[PDB]
This record gives C-alpha cells, sequence and structure tokens, in this order.
C-alpha cells in the first residue's frame, strides 16, 4: 500500500556530511553541504546510523527503522525506491522460508 510507517526513519534530503549535537533536552543532527544545509531534530534515544563526520547520499537513512518510500522516491528517484520496495517485501518472506 506504500503507507508511511509509524516507526519512520528520517532520511537525508541532499548530499552532505553530518555532525552530531547531543545536548540535554535536544539531540539535533546537521547534514552540512558545500553550500547550505538543514537540521534534523529527533528524540534523544533515537538510534543513529551516521558516525559523525561521515558522508551520506541523499535518501540514506540517518536514523534506523523503515523508510517512507515517498520521502525516498522524491529524494533518490524511482529505481532507488523500486529497489527498497522489492527487497523489503522479500525480507518478510525469507524470514518465514
Amino acid at each position: 500500500e506504500a503507507r508511511r510507517p509509524k516507526a519512520k526513519a528520517v532520511i537525508s534530503e541532499i548530499d552532505g556530511v553530518v555532525r552530531i549535537e547531543e545536548t540535554e533536552e535536544k539531540l539535533s543532527v546537521f547534514v552540512e553541504s558545500e553550500g547550505f544545509s538543514k537540521e534534523y531534530k529527533l528524540p534523544k534515544e533515537a538510534r543513529l546510523l551516521v558516525k559523525d563526520g561521515d558522508y551520506v547520499e541523499a535518501g540514506q537513512p540517518l536514523t534506523r527503522g523503515a523508510i517512507d518510500p515517498h520521502q525516498l522516491l522524491e529524494a533518490k528517484g524511482p529505481e532507488a525506491v523500486e529497489r527498497y520496495l522489492v527487497e523489503e517485501i522479500q525480507k518478510v518472506y525469507r524470514a518465514q522460508g
């Protein structure tokens, strides 16, 4: 159905490189680009997938979880989401043999 999940992971809108900022009542991540960049707020115990300073593709999950296939489609293009969709279905079926 292409629903945007509840446990939605937050992907990156553009190319860039990250820098964590873990203060008490906020844990924000910046994916900075050679021009300008955006800031991604999220609850603190959220589980990262970016070692600070690493290099991210546009649409590459920063948090973990499921990916809104729409946020993906707009970010990385059809074969990109065509990819996610096929593999993600399969992981369920494999799991049951």
